[PDB]
């Protein structure tokens, strides 16, 4: 009853995460870098508050969320920063516009298609309850490993799916419409992923760790 | 419109499928598989070209989708041959690497295990003949947001291979929640072979044949 589609949307909508604040007293990129790791603490109990999450292996969960986190807080960069062009609401106390991005090099380049995505996800108007179900399934959709408890993890997916379906079809549009917007809002998820790719290589170029402050987290998971 | 509709779109993307590619040998592996890429990014040019409307959008959308997609491609293209034969990948009818070969060259045993994961996922979903069609060309279609933030164009262009991939899960028979939930399953494996096309690119810039040059001389070409 928890997965029913209705109270899944309700359920996720209290699961969201807080407002994170770095209060700052190379620094862009220790800005961004101080968020993510503060973010981390707050996405972990975001995802054990998805009905059914918990219950997955403490493998899979711990799997699931290594591989997504970069593209959960891009996800959420994109949400807020979505009735904003040419900005990145990252945190409410750090706005950065694109051409902040050219100080750090190779950043102006991630920042272009967290833009340009922030952008598709506009002309789509994308609705608080699609944005609920989209970012539960890019976790759930991080790995293939867990999934080829799997069939646990293979039912929780179509569970998020199925709301989103829901609540795609509450919307009054047709049938051949209802399709395409599914359609429409999935293929964006490639473009999530490839963001979330570019911001990982980038991360992993440099010279805060957030990744082993991540997995110290999962090892206290 | 008539050529984008779903029954006569799939005929015509079965018709542009690539021919076989033979590598023909007289780093090794590496070389093999660089000379492989450069040999079927030709063909691959003459398949998009073949897809209806891709033509008709402006050059530079073209180029855009070419250069952005060609990797996820070429993947997508391995996975659906080596389908049936799990451990294994068919680059090509000279090339058949399993997985352990993967060991010789650092950094190439994650990306096997990424394709040989996600070709597992498309043989558990029973990928189809027409649907792997349809998916193919809405990979190239969907590989660059830009040239679409010709836009009108290659939104319904888009849109028409979807409504050919819709139209090929119905008349699948099952109900209506399923034919959903096949889409949905089916989209959401393309973010895995974006992935796996990142890591590739990846490697493949980490390294020291220039596939990469070598297809921008192609699209000079393509647009000369
Ligand atoms: O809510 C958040 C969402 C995303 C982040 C990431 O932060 C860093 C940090 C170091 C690094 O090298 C790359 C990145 C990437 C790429 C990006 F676009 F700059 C921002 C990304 C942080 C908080
Ligand atoms: O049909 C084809 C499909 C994909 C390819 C690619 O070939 C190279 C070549 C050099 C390199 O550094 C990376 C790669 C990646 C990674 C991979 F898994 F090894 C195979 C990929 C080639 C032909």
């Amino acid at each position: 009853d928890a997965l029913s589609p209705e109270q899944l949307v309700l359920t996720l909508l209290e699961a969201e995460p807080p407002h994170v604040l770095i209060s700052r007293p190379a620094s862009m990129m220790m800005s961004l870098t101080k968020l993510a790791d503060k973010e981390l603490v707050h996405m972990i109990s975001w995802a054990k508050k998805i009905p059914g999450f918990v219950e997955l292996s403490l493998f899979d969960q711990v799997r699931l969320l290594e591989s997504c986190w970069m593209e959960v807080l891009m996800m959420g960069l994109m949400w807020r920063s979505i009735d904003h062009p040419g900005k990145l609401i990252f945190a409410p106390d750090l706005v950065l516009d694109r051409d902040e991005g050219k100080c750090v090099e190779g950043i102006l380049e991630i920042f272009d298609m967290l833009l340009a995505t922030t952008s598709r996800f506009r002309e789509l108007k994308l609705q608080h309850k699609e944005y609920l179900c989209v970012k539960a399934m890019i976790l759930l959709n991080s790995s293939m490993y867990p999934l080829v408890s799997s069939r646990k993890l293979a039912h929780l997916l179509n569970a998020v799916t199925d709301a989103l379906v829901w609540v795609i079809a509450k919307s009054g549009i047709s049938s051949q419409q209802q399709s395409m917007r599914l359609a429409n809002l999935l293929m964006l998820l490639s473009h999530v992923r490839h963001a979330s790719n570019k911001g990982m290589e980038h991360l992993l170029n440099m010279k805060v760790p957030v990744y082993d402050l991540l997995l110290e987290m999962l090892n206290a998971h």
